């Protein structure tokens, strides 16, 4: 008779959540295997092109180090987590995995900030700075060094606690995670992407002489990264400031739907080192043609 109640519950209780683990298990094993291939394909390009061996390419691999960093590492991690929302992997890893993945995102940003560098001095103020590939090695090296000190402070707030076990971060008082929170969303986000779209506008500007065809290429492709960079890491850098600035969240009126939301957040972070080699694919002829090969073999 009550047809459609029956429907109506066989949905919530079995269809929509089967659904929803499939959808979310296929996006992030997707993710996963084409982030994992094209970001070793980028680095293998570069390593069997000595032609390709500049400095913006030199930085793109370092860009895809973090990459890799975060899908081997976090990604599984993030995809557990997101499905049961409780920690299976100890209070070693609760400590080592945030850390890592916070590295990741450090490297990641830094990087992009001295690519938009490089790019700043070559063509809006040349001949103050040489820039060399053997001088980008240390400067990556320095981004490294830079990123593993600043995160320390990440990995020391991180705790699992029994409950099962929960990883967070532990605060002993309700100012310091704003504090830090707010210096984080700025640093790892707002400011260096704010500077680089100054950049990026100026060198635009600039721009629109084999060179400057061969820049115009570059800069279009580099902009391209940029901007899918700071819409992949929008949603959960506001989502965190939220969360750790304004207090929000706390309610559990619809839980699920705060863990959808963070949960496709989380996704975004990881679909963004999947996006990048896919945009050097198809904005760069010369990654392009060492990705036929790789495909070929
Ligand atoms: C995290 C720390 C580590 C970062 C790592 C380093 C990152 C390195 C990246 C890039 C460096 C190169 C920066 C490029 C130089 C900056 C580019 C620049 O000068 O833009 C100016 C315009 O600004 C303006 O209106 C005034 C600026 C208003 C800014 C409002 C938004 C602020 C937030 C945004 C971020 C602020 C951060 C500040 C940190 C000190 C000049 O305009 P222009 O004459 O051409 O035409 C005028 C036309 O726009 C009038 O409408
Ligand atoms: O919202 S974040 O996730 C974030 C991430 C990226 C950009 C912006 C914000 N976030 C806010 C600041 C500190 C941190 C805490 C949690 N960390 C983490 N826990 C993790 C648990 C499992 C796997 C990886 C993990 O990474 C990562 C860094
Ligand atoms: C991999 C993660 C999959 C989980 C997705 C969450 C979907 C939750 S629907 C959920 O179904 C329950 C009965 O099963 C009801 O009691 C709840 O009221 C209803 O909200
Ligand atoms: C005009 C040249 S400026 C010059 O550029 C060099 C680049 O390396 C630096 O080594 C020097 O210190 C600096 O004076
Ligand atoms: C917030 C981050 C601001 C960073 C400003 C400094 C940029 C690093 S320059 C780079 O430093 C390396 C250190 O190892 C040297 O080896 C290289 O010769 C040199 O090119
Ligand atoms: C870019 C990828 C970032 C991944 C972020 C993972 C979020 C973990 S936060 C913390 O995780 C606990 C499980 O340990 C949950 O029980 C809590 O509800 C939740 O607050
Ligand atoms: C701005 S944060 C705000 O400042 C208060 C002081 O008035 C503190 O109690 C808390 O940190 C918070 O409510
Ligand atoms: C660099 C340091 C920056 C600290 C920023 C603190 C911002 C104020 S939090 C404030 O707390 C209220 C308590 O009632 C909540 O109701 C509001 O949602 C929220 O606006
Ligand atoms: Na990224």
């Amino acid at each position: 008779a009550s047809e459609d109640e029956f429907l109506r519950y066989l949905w919530r209780d079995y269809l929509y959540p089967k659904q929803y683990a499939w959808v979310l298990i296929a996006a992030y094993v997707a993710v996963f295997v084409v982030a994992l291939v094209g970001n070793t394909l980028v680095c293998l390009a570069v390593w069997r092109n000595h032609h390709m061996r500049t400095v913006t390419n030199y930085f793109l691999v370092n860009l895809s180090l973090a990459d890799v960093l975060a899908t081997a590492i976090c990604l599984p991690a993030s995809l557990l987590v997101d499905i049961t929302e409780s920690w299976l992997f100890g209070h070693a890893l609760c400590k080592v995995i945030p850390y890592l993945q916070a590295v990741s995102v450090s490297v990641a940003v830094l990087t992009l900030s001295f690519i938009a560098l490089d790019r700043w001095y070559a063509i809006c103020h040349p001949l103050l700075f040489k820039s060399t590939a053997r001088r980008a090695l240390g400067s990556i090296l320095g981004i490294w060094a830079v990123s593993l000190a600043i995160m320390v402070p990440q990995a020391a707030v991180m705790e699992c606690s029994s409950v099962f076990s929960v990883c967070d971060e532990r605060w002993a008082d309700d100012l310091a995670p704003k504090i830090y929170h707010s210096c984080f969303f700025i640093v790892t986000y707002l400011a260096p992407l704010g500077l680089m779209a100054m950049a990026y506008f100026q060198i635009f500007r600039k721009l629109w002489v084999k060179q400057m065809r061969a820049r115009r290429k570059t800069a279009k492709m580099l902009m391209v990264v940029v901007l899918v960079f700071a819409l992949c890491y929008l949603p959960i850098s506001v989502l965190n400031v939220l969360k750790r600035v304004f207090g929000m969240f706390r309610q559990a009126s619809d839980r699920e739907a705060v863990y959808a939301a963070f949960t496709f957040s989380h996704w975004l972070v990881y679909a963004n080192s999947a996006a990048n080699p896919i945009i050097y694919n198809f904005l760069s002829g010369k990654f392009r043609e060492q990705f036929k090969a790789a495909f070929s073999w």
